[PDB]
């Protein structure tokens, strides 16, 4: 009944099985040592908090760090209404 599951082991030792489900998940990219690490294991236990666990962490260094804005085609048309 345990063919393919999330490493459920809840607390320190999951740490090992966080190498893998992380980068996974798509938390952490594949570059990612035990440097690295600190940034998705904080991330995944606070964010753990919406299902059950706690915080404490507000950190997780800017992986992503990408743009996210739109502009000059915000605009509508006016195309046919009511001929007859």
């Amino acid at each position: 009944g345990a063919m393919a599951q999330t490493p459920i082991d809840l607390g320190v030792v999951n740490e090992d099985k966080l190498i893998e489900m992380l980068v996974r998940t798509g938390q952490i990219p594949a570059d990612a040592s035990d440097v690295d690490k600190r940034i998705a294991l904080e991330r995944y236990l606070e964010e753990k908090i919406r299902s059950g666990f706690k915080g404490d962490a507000q950190f997780g260094k800017k992986a992503l760090e990408q743009r996210a804005k739109i502009l000059k085609v915000i605009d509508k048309q006016k195309g046919p209404h009511k001929a007859r």
